[PDB]
């Protein structure tokens, strides 16, 4: 009951459904579904409660936002998904990106994400420096998670387990590796690679391992591993959570 969504034209609901089955297609064809639930995520993780700044509004479309050191590489996946969003005109690029990010849960194996349209194409970016930083630590995810997004401890361990999708590449970030061996399998491994300590050929972020050593998000690091379904009901809620930051709040 936290959210009342927009009324939508029948034609708006319409082309929703067909650029699913075309962000389907192309993200399973390309394989760059990693890509595209990074710019998802990216997308949406910058909201702030705070001043209602950020969030899922399209304006990872501006150059400006693109160019951010977070954000690099981000724009192949703006430019691979163009030609889609020409054949949808009424689609705003903030409910695109995020249809985005589900398709791509969707087509690695992962859970079923409702998606909900209505998002308006918000004109100004947010400032530089929200997003995570991989080199800190559990007080700092509680502050980007908590703090800014209004996220809870259990949607901060279930959305780190995206990251059984896709890899590091130096030029972008300048970490280098896959944190799975199936970076294009949606399943629960992330959890239990991080259980097992590292290895060669994968790597784990700071930000990774930070989760073992807290108390209150080891456990559910334990229950990830354990559980793939428990993990695919708390990773579907956390991420509709992120895809709606400042969105259809009642
Ligand atoms: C918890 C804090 C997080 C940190 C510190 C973090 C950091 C990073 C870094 C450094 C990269 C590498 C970018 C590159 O070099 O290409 C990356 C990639 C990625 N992130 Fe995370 N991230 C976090 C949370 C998330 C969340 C919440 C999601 C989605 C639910 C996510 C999904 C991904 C994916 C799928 C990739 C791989 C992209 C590709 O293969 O192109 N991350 N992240
Ligand atoms: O998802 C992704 O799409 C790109 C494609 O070139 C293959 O791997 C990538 O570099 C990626 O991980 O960013
Ligand atoms: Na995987």
């Amino acid at each position: 009951m936290a959210k009342s969504y927009p009324t939508v034209s029948a034609e708006y609901s319409e082309a929703v459904e067909k650029a699913r089955q075309k962000l389907r297609a192309l993200i399973a064809e390309k394989s760059c579904a990693p890509l595209m639930l990074r710019l998802a995520w990216h997308s949406a993780g910058t909201f702030d409660v705070s001043s209602r700044t950020g969030g899922p509004f399209g304006t990872m479309k501006n150059p400006a936002e693109l160019a951010h050191g977070a954000n690099a590489g981000l724009d192949i996946a703006v430019r691979l998904l163009e030609p889609i969003k020409e054949e949808f005109p009424i689609l705003s690029y903030a409910d695109f990106y995020q249809l985005a990010g589900v398709v791509a849960v969707e087509v690695t194996g992962g859970p079923q994400i409702p998606f909900h349209p209505g998002r308006e194409d918000k004109p100004q970016p947010p400032p530089e420096g929200r997003l995570p930083d991989a080199t800190k630590g559990s007080d700092h995810l509680r502050q980007v998670f908590g703090k800014q997004m209004g996220l809870s401890d259990q949607d901060i361990v279930a959305l780190s387990g995206g990251h059984t999708l896709g890899r590091c590449h130096k030029e972008r970030s300048g970490f280098e590796g896959a944190w799975t061996s199936n970076p294009l399998v949606f399943d629960n491994s992330y959890f239990k690679e991080l259980l097992s300590g590292d290895k060669e050929g994968l790597l784990q972020l700071p930000s990774d391992k930070a989760l073992l050593s807290d108390p209150a998000f080891r456990p559910l690091v334990d229950k990830y591993a354990a559980d793939e379904k428990a993990f695919f009901e708390d990773y579907k809620e956390a991420h509709l959570k992120l895809s709606e930051l400042g969105f259809a709040d009642a």
